[PDB]
């Protein structure tokens, strides 16, 4: 009967999917094939039509997004063709590149073949496809230290870093039938990366601070109308907050705060002098303007909120309900500042969606 | 059966009681009597022993309050001996005095009669016991706006304001029997209030910002072993980020951040520039400074932050449940750079606690 939850998300799938698309005379055609078609296979496959509104419902449906007011602008390529590893590679390095699209960043997902019966086709390991490596041993901490589990993992593959506080991770993907992961170099020409200057303060550069400019969650599970595509990157682009206030901020992480409150010129001795808020403000203001100087798409976390708004607005106009959640909506730099705080958001599950899956490694 | 309820809680609240206190061999004789009590009378009164340690127990409960660390330090004032008007009038003023304790502020609780059998002996409508008028109309707002009702209110009764920025509300309270409340000018030698100023920045006085110094809370229902206190006004000492996040930031409150970025000199025209965050640091640390200078106690949340994590350690070590709701618990500026953010708690209601009550006016 493993068989009868996929009957039945069909069903919810294909009459929600053709009455947006105002195709809802043919849903019924279209279900009876589909009811033949797991009947005699197992399963069923999605139209690109299916699979291009599904990929967009389901970021619609991602209670954590504040950037869904551009759901329906989400750029879908369907690779459900691919079959071997360099065809996997070329497909994330063409990702990145129409993504990237020299700055102007593209929201875009690359989808490849779903689980067939809980069997993964293709299996990838970065939790992002651009993301640095982190190291830690003899006491010395070099580089993302969330990334050190993945980066011990590559190097027992044959992969070695170079130590600095920005490597690139290579793509590291498993296929079906592999005992291993195969893993590639990114071509240093397809990622973009931004360094992080201050408008006023010019010794801000002496932290040789940067970060990427396109952040590609990459370990995601899709699920549209049953089908469980595990494998199907996806990007938007940053709003400025993940790279000032968590990636280059938590102890954690980078942990600069210290660094950023010396170069500003602010002691870092009292919590009373809020020497750790004025100097989270000034590196988020360094992260915006370096971004917007390089012409890499990024977006304020004010202006995100007011985005998020009229999603919000179009939910109701469009008579569908809104789901959301609070503790991931607010941003994390003045977030009373935002209507989101002073609202209530119901966080519901809706399908199609984006969901976590676990790591191939630990 | 109503009368069930109230043995249920009694049940568990002097067993848990008793217990921390160390008199768990005399629980069973005081709920005997307890038992005996509630089938005459229809209720029961809270030794003084019993009535200080459940208001403590409500306060350790409260999952909103990130200050629990000091629960047990709590000053428990017993004045369920009042019966008029002036000794209500007059036990407010003494609150306000001793947990002024000239800027040395004591967290107190004063507690009144409580309901008697759904009857309340003193009804407070001050939502605070110091707080400012708010006034709107003809397009003109003055005041606090989040007071406009309560105002309007006493205005009915032949209170008359100012009709400045920081009109002080007088106390206004119903006694049982009466259909009108009434209302008593506060000594404005017991008010303390702090004029806001800024450490570096000396045109911030052109603001003309103050806030008052102790917030006593005073609409709130305090639940012990099924006995209702519904007035029982009690007070801490401010986290800054309430008056400089909050009170003095909001469109819907005093709305200052566009004049704060004023005269800190930058300006307010552009999303990504910040201009908001960094106002609003520079105003949360103006009020931190002025609080210090004048010597009234505040606490900055980052301290505040440090003081839960030991509340959760202590917590732990003494083998109890912690309860929490972590929306309320991160601080609305740089809410990232606590622990709080980045842990869960479990929302669920335990008794004794505080809890919200109707208004007596809309
Ligand atoms: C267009 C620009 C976009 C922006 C600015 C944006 C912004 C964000 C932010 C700030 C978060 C929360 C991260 C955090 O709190 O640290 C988030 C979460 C999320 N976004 Fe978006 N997003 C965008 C596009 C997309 C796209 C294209 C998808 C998928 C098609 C997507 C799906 C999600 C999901 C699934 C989460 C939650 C992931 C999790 O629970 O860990 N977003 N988004
Ligand atoms: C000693 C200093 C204290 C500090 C610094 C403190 C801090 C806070 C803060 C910041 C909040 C949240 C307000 C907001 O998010 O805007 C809060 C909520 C609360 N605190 Fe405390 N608190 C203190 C003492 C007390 C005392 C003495 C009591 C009662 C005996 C108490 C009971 C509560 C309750 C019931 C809430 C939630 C009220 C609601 O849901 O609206 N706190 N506290
Ligand atoms: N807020 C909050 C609130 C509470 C806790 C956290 C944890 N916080 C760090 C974190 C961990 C894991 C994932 C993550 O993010 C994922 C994600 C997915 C898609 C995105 C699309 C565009 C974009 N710009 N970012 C995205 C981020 C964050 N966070
Ligand atoms: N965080 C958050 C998170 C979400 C929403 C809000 C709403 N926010 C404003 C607000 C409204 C009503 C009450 C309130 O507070 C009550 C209170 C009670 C006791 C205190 C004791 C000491 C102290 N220093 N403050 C206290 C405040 C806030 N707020
Ligand atoms: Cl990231
Ligand atoms: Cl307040």
């Amino acid at each position: 009967e493993e068989k009868e939850i996929l009957w039945n998300e069909a069903k919810a799938f294909i009459a929600a999917c053709y009455q947006e698309l105002g195709k809802a005379a043919e849903v019924k055609d279209r279900l009876a094939d589909i009811k033949s078609e797991i009947d005699l296979t197992g399963s069923y496959v999605h139209t690109k039509e299916e699979l291009e509104h599904g990929a967009k419902m389901a970021w619609r449906n991602s209670n954590r997004c504040i950037g869904r007011l551009f759901w329906n602008s989400l750029n879908v390529i369907d690779r459900r063709d691919v079959r071997t590893k360099e065809e996997v590679r070329d497909a994330l390095f063409h990702h990145i590149e129409t993504a990237t699209n020299n700055g102007k960043i593209r929201p875009t997902i690359t989808i490849f073949p779903p689980e067939e019966k809980g069997e993964k086709q293709v299996e990838i390991w970065n939790h992002q496809l651009i993301r640095y490596a982190g190291y830690e041993s003899d006491g010395e901490r070099i580089g993302d230290p969330a990334s050190c589990s993945l980066t011990a993992a590559c190097e027992e593959l044959g992969w070695r870093g170079e130590r600095t506080d920005f490597d690139l991770l290579p793509l590291i993907f498993r296929m079906k039938g592999d005992e291993q992961p195969v893993w590639y170099e990114l071509p240093r020409s397809l990622v973009i990366e931004v360094p992080i200057t201050h408008p006023d303060i010019e010794a801000f550069s002496d932290l040789e601070l940067k970060w990427y400019g396109v952040p590609i969650i990459s370990d995601m599970k899709l699920e549209v109308g049953g089908i469980h595509y595990n494998a199907a990157p996806f990007n938007g682009w940053y709003m400025g907050t993940e790279i000032g206030a968590r990636n280059l901020a938590d102890e954690k992480r980078y942990d600069k705060l210290k660094k950023v409150a010396s170069v500003i010129g602010i002691a870092a001795d009292y919590n009373t002098d809020l020497w750790k808020d004025q100097a989270l403000v000034e590196l988020n203001k360094a992260v915006l303007h370096s971004y917007k100087k390089q012409g890499v798409s990024i977006v304020d976390h004010h202006t995100a909120a007011s985005q998020f708004k009229r999603f919000e607005e179009q939910a109701e106009e469009a008579g569908r309900k809104l789901t959301g959640d609070w503790t991931w909506l607010i941003p994390p730099i003045s977030p009373a500042a935002t209507h989101i705080f002073h609202r209530s958001y119901d966080n519901s599950i809706v399908k199609p969606n984006y969901f976590y899956q676990d790591k191939p490694y630990e």
